[PDB]
């Protein structure tokens, strides 16, 4: 029997024993299993992190867009409100203007009737002066005829008195014819006056009714 020879025990040879390698293998799995506790958590923690925020943003987005909805809902109300106000404000003008016109119309028509009447009275008032005036002239002659006879070449009152009686009555004829004429022109003047007023009314009425 050859003498025993013993391998040296080395870090290498010990390292390679399969019993000792079984220690390593156990250890790695223990670390795989640790990585398996971390990956689960790592992933799941990010899952909570993401889940909360992703819905957290949605909650805010729900209100945020809602707030926009409340401006359109308000402004759209606020704009019509303006339209309601202008529409009736627009009436206010139309309502008022109609009275302006009606009253302006009314006033013009009143103004007409007055002036028309003012002309009538101006004529009437004149017409009466003419007759007094005339009366005077007629009276003045009556003296003038009478005074002349007294200074006339008639020698005797018998003849003097006969001629004034002739003259006076002749003059009374003239006084009456004079009166007939002024009666007539005055009547003619008046009618023509009232006919102008009448037509003015007719034309004024047609002229307004147009507008």
């Amino acid at each position: 029997e050859p003498p025993l020879v013993f391998e040296p025990v080395t870090l290498e040879s010990l390292r390679q024993e399969k019993g000792f390698q079984e220690v390593g293998k156990k250890q790695i799995k223990e670390l795989d299993t640790l990585r398996e506790k971390h990956a689960k958590e790592r992933t799941s923690v990010q899952k909570t992190q993401n889940a909360a925020i992703d819905k957290l943003i949605k909650g805010k987005s729900k209100d945020d867009i809602r707030n926009d909805a409340n401006i359109k809902n308000s402004i759209n109300d606020q704009t019509k409100q303006w339209t309601d106000m202008i529409a009736r404000h627009r009436k206010e003008e139309w309502d008022m203007l109609r009275q302006h016109v009606q009253d302006s119309q009314d006033a013009m028509k009143a103004l007409m009737l007055t002036v028309q009447a003012a002309q009538i009275k101006q004529l009437e008032d004149r017409h009466a002066r003419d007759i007094k005036d005339l009366n005077a002239k007629q009276a003045k002659m009556s003296a003038d005829t009478a005074k002349e006879v007294q200074n006339d070449t008639l020698k005797t009152k018998n003849e003097k008195d006969r001629r004034l009686r002739e003259k006076r009555q002749n003059n009374v004829k003239r006084f009456m014819e004079e009166k007939k004429q002024i009666g007539v022109k005055q009547g003619r003047a008046m009618e023509k006056l009232k006919l102008a007023h009448s037509k003015q009314i007719e034309e004024f009425s047609t002229d307004v009714q147009k507008l």
